[PDB]
């Protein structure tokens, strides 16, 4: 009655608590899983990017009516390299600093010209903090030049 | 009395059936954790292979706004290189030993 229902109840309470305590324990182990998981994606990605081969510089020194472009490379020596098709022959002129593949030495990108000996040595860094509203008394002078 | 004992029994029974299955599920997730940890260590070994010499001096000639930095080797080639996030090209400036 009361004895019978309670004796059932007692054993159901004991074993629930057991399973409960291991679920919480392996729950922490799961959060740990998440943490490692992030790290696997991250470490891999960034390593790959530097492994990626970089491209050499050259300067179109002569251009040929055989579809070949003679580019004097930054190695020093001068080479006869063949342009791709991502870079056209009406997109290239002699005097154009250009990009060659490291592993085949073919013109595969353009890098305008001339970018030396320092194009930040020219100075083009940071717009100046003065504006017309921060100048007064040179009203006439502003008008003419502004326009 | 008889009403009360039936109710706490229903709870302890129900909670059990749920919790046993959750435990068993998560038993396997322990193994999954061992798998990821090892793979993190393996990849951290790669990060180090880079860091090692031979290492060569470069000086930044210019920065191009397209995702490459034009860096002149002391051997002689200027080259356009793609950075990672371990170092950035933000750290780099013109005339910078690298």
């Amino acid at each position: 009655l009361l004895e019978k229902l309670k004796k059932l109840e007692e054993d159901y309470y004991k074993l629930r608590e057991l399973y409960r305590r291991l679920e919480d324990e392996k729950k922490f182990i799961e959060s740990e899983r998440i943490r490692y998981e992030r790290e696997v994606r991250r470490l891999r990605s960034e390593v790959e990017r530097l492994r990626s081969p970089p491209l050499l510089v050259g300067v179109v020194s002569d251009i040929l009516e055989d579809g070949r472009v003679v580019v004097k490379s930054s190695t020093g020596p001068k080479f006869v390299v063949n342009t791709s098709q991502y870079i056209n022959e009406e997109e290239l002129k002699p005097g154009a600093r250009v990009a060659l593949n490291q592993q085949t030495l073919a013109i595969v990108n353009v890098l305008p010209t001339s970018k030396d000996p320092m194009v930040y040595g020219f100075e083009v860094e940071e717009k100046p903090e003065v504006s017309y509203e921060d100048i007064g008394g040179l009203d006439v002078q502003i008008e003419e030049i502004r326009e």
